[PDB]
This record gives structure tokens, sequence and C-alpha cells, in this order.
């Protein structure tokens, strides 16, 4: 007892050549919706399906179609969703089964009601989804009018926004990017293997090798279970849950990203943002912090610098301009350490406060039975009060031992030689 759209999909990719007589794996219905489960025992590295370039749907697949000219200057993926949307449309369209199997939404913050949204109060995680519901908003309501209007005969039905997220999210939680000179693949049958955090080695299981798409078991499976591999040994749960509708129980994916800035306003900017980008870093920068890790190296240099301050203005000047980084690296002076101290900590307990539940709610109703949504809003919130906590603490501690660090006048003095020798002596010998 499968499913009758999946009965087609399964027969498509037969008569396709995708599906051979040897192919250890069938379609079934998983935990995790609809999956891959061994059809006799795997081992690793036992290629588990290939698909011909025929079934990609990448940004060459869009540059070869009739809306390919309409799309030249469009982003990459602002052009597959177009694509995506229209093909959806289409009644010839290749992926007429494929889309049929396709679920009409998946966990991502992005399909949240606004109360499901309300879980996540506070949240970095929201701040984030907002803003990128935002932008691909606008930027689909700018096809809409630049491409999508101007050109009725090639989208002939509406086009509504959730048609535009339905496709910006199909292609964020199914395209193969990893992948080597695509960087951006929608490939119909490995679209079934789901993430598990038992695989470890990552760095594509699947290929580019007609063309094929040679994707090999990461895991030697026995008969009956489900295929996987690992997503992303990267992105943060933050980002698993809004590029899939997933996160995982682990706390070495919850992070939170602070993002430093040297303002305009400040004034000596363009010295500062002279050093900083003689350095590697912008006048905006994003410093990811995970939780566990060790401070992200050049956050602490960073905040000197942007808490630089007139006292210390003088490390700006060109006899520095070699070493500045160096002495930023080292420290630069209490009144300037206490000052960054300060503006982290209290922008954690600020950040804290947004959070309308203790780290207590959120780990007792971990507890319980949470739909997918829920579960994904209580475990974030709680990993960002974690993070957040962690960097308020670590700031903490910087503010005790705020006497421990040998600043730049202290280390200027070290190499003072006072008890030299009694140079007067010589001074007389000439
Ligand atoms: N470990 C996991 N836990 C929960 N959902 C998962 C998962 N791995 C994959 N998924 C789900 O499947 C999507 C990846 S594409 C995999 C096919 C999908 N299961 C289907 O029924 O068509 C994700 O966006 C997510 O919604």
């Amino acid at each position: 007892s499968l499913s009758p759209a999946v009965q087609t999909f399964w027969k498509w990719l037969q008569e396709e050549g995708v599906i051979t007589a040897k192919t250890p794996v069938k379609a079934s219905v998983v935990t995790e919706g609809l999956g891959l489960v061994a059809l006799k025992d795997i081992s690793r590295n036992d290629v588990i399906l290939q698909v011909p370039k025929r079934l990609w749907i990448n940004p060459d697949a869009v540059a070869a179609s009739e809306i390919g000219r309409v799309c030249s200057e469009l982003k990459p993926w602002l052009s597959v969703i177009l694509f995506l949307i229209r093909e959806r449309s289409r009644e010839d369209s290749v992926w007429k089964h494929y889309f049929g199997i396709l679920p009409q939404e998946t966990d991502s913050t992005i399909y949240w009601s606004e109360e499901e949204l309300q879980e996540l109060q506070g949240s970095q995680l929201l701040k984030t989804t907002v803003s990128v519901k935002e932008y691909v908003k606008n930027e689909c309501l700018k096809l809409e009018q630049e491409i999508i209007l101007p050109n009725k005969r090639l989208f002939p039905d509406p086009v509504t926004l959730d048609d535009f997220f339905w496709a910006f999210g199909i292609l964020r939680s199914r395209a193969f990017s990893r992948l080597r000179n695509e960087n951006l693949v929608v490939v119909p049958m490995a679209d079934l293997i789901n993430h598990s955090a038992g695989v470890t080695t990552e760095d594509h299981a699947y290929e580019v090798k007609d063309y094929l798409f040679s994707l090999k078991s990461p895991l030697s499976v026995k008969a009956g279970e489900q295929v996987y591999i690992q997503y992303d040994l990267n992105k943060s749960n933050a980002e698993l849950a809004l590029d899939y509708g997933f996160i995982e129980p682990n706390e070495n994916r919850h992070a939170y990203t602070l993002t430093l800035e040297i303002s305009e306003s400040d004034p000596f900017f363009d010295d500062k943002l002279d050093v900083a980008e003689s350095n590697g870093f912008a006048q905006t920068a994003y410093f990811d912090i995970f939780y566990n890790r060790t401070l992200p190296p050049g956050l602490l240099p960073y905040l000197r610098l942007v808490a630089l301050g007139g006292t210390d203005a003088f490390l700006l000047e060109s006899l520095f301009r070699d070493t500045i980084w160096g002495h930023l690296e080292l420290s630069v002076s209490r009144d300037n350490e206490e000052l960054l101290c300060k503006a982290v900590r209290e922008a954690c307990k600020s950040a804290l406060a947004g959070y309308h539940t203790t780290i207590e709610q959120d780990r007792e109703l971990k507890e319980g039975n949470l739909d997918s949504r829920l579960a994904i809003a209580v475990g974030i919130r709680e990993g960002e009060k974690m993070v957040l906590q962690q960097i308020d603490g670590i700031f903490e501690q910087k503010e005790l031992e705020l006497d421990q660090l040998e600043y730049y006048q202290e280390r200027r003095l070290k190499d003072l030689g006072l008890c030299g020798e009694n140079g007067d002596i010589l001074e007389n010998l000439y």
C-alpha cells in the first residue's frame, strides 16, 4: 500500500532508462515523508541511482527553454523558479509526473502561519525568514512586472506569491549544489533520499558522470532500511530549518550570527574601514557563533576596531598600517576592551529578553510530543538562547579578566631596558 502518484512516478523512471533492473532501492513512505528504502543489502559507495542530464532542472535547462531569452539577466535562482512555476502548469511538461510527487509544502519557516511564527518570537531565525520571505517577495513581484506580465504569452495562468514560494522552496530543499560546475541542480530520482545525522562523511555522495547523476550510498544499508545522506555538515539548525523542514537535536548545530559594522557616523570611519578591508573585512561583517565553539577569528579585533575611539585613534596612523591588525588581534586598551564587552553583553541581554519563553519551558516542551513546526520553533529558540547566553558568559568573563590583558601601552613599554648599563661612562669616551 504505497501511493497512486508514487506508483506512476516509479514507472515513469523505468520508462526513461533511469531505474534499471539493478537498483537496490524502492520508494516507500517513511517518517520523513517519502524516501528510498534499500531493496536489498547495499554497501558503502554502492551506486544507488543515476539520472541523465536530460532530466536536470538547472539554469542550463531554463536557458534552453522558451523563457531562457527573457531570463537572460535574472539571477540563477529567480530563473529556475519561473521555470519551475511555468513547467508546473504545462500539461506537457517533462516533469509532469515528477511535479505530481512534489509535496505542496515542507516545514520550512517560509510556509509557517502567523501563529506558527509567533513561536519564533525574538529568534534570529524569525528575523532571517521574515527578511528572506520579503526579499524573495519583492524580487518576484519585480519578475512579475519585468518578465511575467510583459510576456503574457509565455506565462499563461496568473502567478501568485504562493506559486513563487512553492518554487523557492522546492528549489532550496531539493537542489544539489555541492555538485561541481553545476551549483543548482534538481534531480527527480535522488530527490527522495532523506537526511540523517548518521552520515558524517558528506562531500557529495553524488557526482556528475548522456551524462549522469551517479549517487553512491555513503553508508552500508541492510535490506529494508532507508538510505540516507548528509545534507550539510556546516549549516546551522537555523539554516536547516529554513532550507528544509527540519533541525537536529545536536546542540553543536546551534548558532547565532552577530553582525558588526564600522558605522559611517564614526568619526574615524575612513581609517577604520581602511584597516578592516586591508585585512579581509568589509564595512559590514557577519560572524557566525556556534555553540561550544571558540569565537571566530577576527570577531575580537573587528570589535576592538569598531569601538576604537579618540583615545587610541593614533593606532590608525600610517605608522601602524602594517601592525595595526596585530595590535587589534592582541588588544588595544582597557577602556576599549571594557566598552566592546558591554556592547556585546548588552546586546545579548537585550536579545534574550526578546523571546517569549524561558529555556526551561522550551526544554520541558521538548519532553512531550510537538508537531513538526512547533518542534522546530522550540528547538531553534532554545539553541539561540543557549548561544546567546554562551556569548554573554564569554564576555562576562572578559569583563572580570579586564586587567589580565596586556594592552598596547603596556606592550610598548615592555621593551624599555631601564636596567641596562651606565651609558654615561661611554658618552664621555667620545
Ligand atoms: N531527517 C529529516 N527529518 C525530517 N524531514 C526530512 C528529513 N530529511 C528530509 N526531510 C524532508 O524531505 C525534504 C528533502 S527532499 C526528500 C524527499 C521528501 N522526504 C519527500 O517526501 O518528497 C525536506 O525538505 C524535508 O521536508
